[PDB]
């Protein structure tokens, strides 16, 4: 149960982010839905609101400090605090050979799947440390069990993000702040995993990556 | 015997990359010494030529396409081909709390190391695939879990992914994980025909 | 909450097994405490009973099919069913160099940390499959993070047990039966991990090994 | 060049172990062919001696101390020493539901493979430690997650643990993971001085 708790969910307009926002709001948390797409973010918030929830939509490029700080400040100021930060990876776009991935796609993966976690760390972790509680859950991009070709550059930055998440966790391990990760492997099970990890029943877990059925 | 083979060594002017440049030259291989410091690259090249080897030094920001393509085009045009690419792109890093890490400090570890493997793949592996043979060796020099420990995991992961994407192509892609002689030995082994049964493998060795 | 649920906990008289038995009984489960030591098993059951619980002690060599079948039958007949099976690894005994480990210690590790999981599979899994629900949690022996010398033969059979647990899980994955594992790495966090994995809130997890602070 | 070196190859009468026995003999190394079938071991030994090599065949249940100690004592007494031990002890296994696996079927995978590495360590590594040099190579032949997939993980894990427990001893402990030429090549490499910078390493190669 996450009553009186505030969550930011990035990637919130679609995919795993929308399912995660739905689940956390169903558990009683106030949700700031953050997404590149302001309209998609607002639609998800309207849906959560129509269903009994308290939610707000906000546009945000998780690669930009200012966008990520503004979403943290918006959650604190207008929803009244921040206790949970869920960073959603993208939809992995299409599967194609390593040498067909253009620079723009490579760059986007870096921005959305690694740089976002760095800014999340810089923008949300001090608040958590200050209040002596908080949870960050990083949802990796979806890679197959024993993955084959087609996701080489995704699997690369994914391995980096999971290790950064475990590294951040060791630093914050005696702060009350828990930093954990979800590895969707080919939406209910992804959302259930995030909702459990955000709950106080997961208080004994940090620096963990939970493999779940994508 | 890397005689009759051309090798590009990134980060070649010092550290693991200098030691690799020397071992590979000593094995009889032409070597394009690539590094961020043109002066140091030229220095290593002159030493190698002075030791009886063949070598050209070029300034190269591995995070930039033009720089990597230059190093590749030069090796094919001036050194006479390309059969080996060694990617050394890590640096030392004082472990400080992650909230003291500036964006640049972060990009230098995650953005440079990853994109260097990216440009290495876009720029050099088509030449390997065209001739049906070639070896990429990615030394994870980035320097227990720290904020920067993810570069090494990605380098290893990318090595294994690229290797699968080049299965049965005659193109082998391998890694070295230094935890410098033993590093240069593992590179020279992996770059040699004696390692033709090995692709997608990471060799942990004492640094 | 594990009300109206029956758990077998092996290794139950001491160590992580006792902490796990305490936690599961505190959550409402009936506990058959199984242990090599009949008296230690009975003492733990008496403690759980004095605290509000329903518990029974029973001697059992988890390396022997007959001992393991008798504990399953005892739980079904006298506590009224079986839904949870926790296999506790040993205390890792002492840390000593690989070549100082005698054959008797090597043999004991195999029996307690691997053969037990095979019999648990043969003796408890058909019952779970029959009823279409059930959870098995295998608690590995405690190994350090990035472990050094001293636990070579433990770390060997531990790696085997965790892979067997993931293998068993894939087989039973569409049966309602969840097979999961806990890796104590140097007792509350071990017991919390087992209690969560045994609950219906972990229903979306199978074939997972949870690293936790030992 | 394994000339001037003695090697014990377990499971030597067929499969990966025969191919290893031949490659190592061809490298100039005396070879004690150890296997569960004495006749087949003697056959391989005769073939190797007939090819100009030196070899003795012995029946050996690797799960038993006396059998492994015999193979070790014989190699030191009849073949003139011991510098290499290759552990092949896996077998093929039809994947069936785990509830159809009999206790014996389970012991044959988990008990034999693990205890074989145990006796290999108790029986052979003291000789290596005494002379300050030696190489143990553990080929994980036990044959995606299955009930028997844990043998391979243990073999790799034990290899890395033993290697750490023998750091700086001149005694190297390595593994090969066949997913037979490429297996025998990786064994012969790992057993040779060319691999002296490698301990605690598992080489994945196509089987």
């Amino acid at each position: 149960n996450l009553n009186k708790q505030v969550a930011i969910v990035t990637g919130g307009a679609s995919g795993f982010g929308a399912a995660i926002a739905r689940r956390l709001s169903q558990a009683g948390a106030a949700v700031l839905v953050a997404d590149l797409n302001a309209e998609g973010a607002q639609r998800m918030a309207t849906e959560l609101n129509a269903a009994g929830g308290r939610a707000l939509g906000m546009a945000c490029d998780v690669s930009k400090e200012a966008d990520y700080r503004a979403v943290v400040d918006a959650a604190i100021a207008q929803l009244g605090g921040l206790h949970i930060v869920v960073n959603n990876a993208g939809t992995t776009h299409r599967n194609k050979p390593a040498l067909a991935v253009t620079e723009d796609e490579f760059d986007r993966v870096y921005r959305v799947n690694l740089k976002s976690v760095y800014w999340s760390a810089q923008c949300a972790l001090p608040h958590f440390a200050q209040q002596g509680h908080g949870v960050m859950v990083n949802v990796a991009s979806t890679t197959g069990v024993r993955p084959g070709p087609g996701l080489t550059w995704y699997s690369g930055s994914k391995a980096a993000m999971i290790n950064l998440t475990k590294g951040l966790a060791l630093e914050f391990a005696r702060s009350g702040v828990r930093i954990n990760a979800v590895n969707p492997m080919i939406p209910d099970d992804v959302a259930s995993a995030v909702a459990f990890l955000a709950s106080d029943d997961a208080s004994f877990l940090t620096g963990v990556c939970l493999d779940v059925d994508g």
